[PDB]
Formats: structure tokens, C-alpha cells, sequence
């Protein structure tokens, strides 16, 4: 990856989701979560589906709010329902991008 770099916004997404709690969970907690969604600009991949697209994006975005925000904050078990919400959003941020840039 030659850098990360913020492609192009979302907009609340508030999409299905599968389970009213995560819907709910993203819309009050939508200060702390990302507004945007980050890219691996590749500069020789040519080798990327989709789904190795949407991990190795993923992948960043989680760090970029599990690894920050543990600066100090201490959920305790509290992160579970933050992350299952986070994993779930991210990879649909991710989708949306392929949805806006093409």
C-alpha cells in the first residue's frame, strides 16, 4: 500500500441492518463513529476481489477505531455490541464505496 487516503463520505448510512440494536447502537453512537470510509491505494495489486477489497479496508478502519480509541477508554464487554456494529458497518462503508466510484 502506497498510503491510506479517505475516498469519498457516506451519509448516515442507517441501511437495513440485521438487528434493531445495531441500527439504534450506529445512530446514537454515530458522533463516534466515522462519517467516511478510508482506501488501500495499491499501486500493483491486480489481484483483488471484492472480498479482499473489503478485509484489507476493513482492516484498517477497525484499527483506526479499536486501536485509537484505546487510548483511554474502557468499555469492559461494552465494546462487544460496539464492535459487532463497527465490523458490520465498515464492510458496507466499503461496499458503498465500490457503489460511489463506480
Amino acid at each position: 500500500i502506497g498510503g491510506y487516503m479517505l475516498g469519498n463520505a457516506v451519509g448516515r448510512m442507517s441501511y437495513q441492518f440485521n438487528n434493531p440494536m445495531e441500527s439504534r447502537y450506529y445512530n446514537d453512537y454515530y458522533n463516534q463513529m466515522p462519517n467516511r470510509v478510508y482506501r488501500p491505494m495499491y499501486r500493483g495489486e491486480e489481484y483483488v476481489s471484492e472480498d479482499r477489497f473489503v478485509r484489507d479496508c476493513y482492516n484498517m478502519s477497525v484499527t483506526e477505531y479499536i486501536i485509537k480509541p484505546a487510548e483511554g477508554k474502557n468499555n469492559s464487554e461494552l465494546n462487544q455490541l460496539d464492535t459487532t456494529v463497527k465490523s458490520q458497518i465498515i464492510r458496507e462503508m466499503c461496499i458503498t464505496e465500490y457503489r460511489r466510484g463506480s
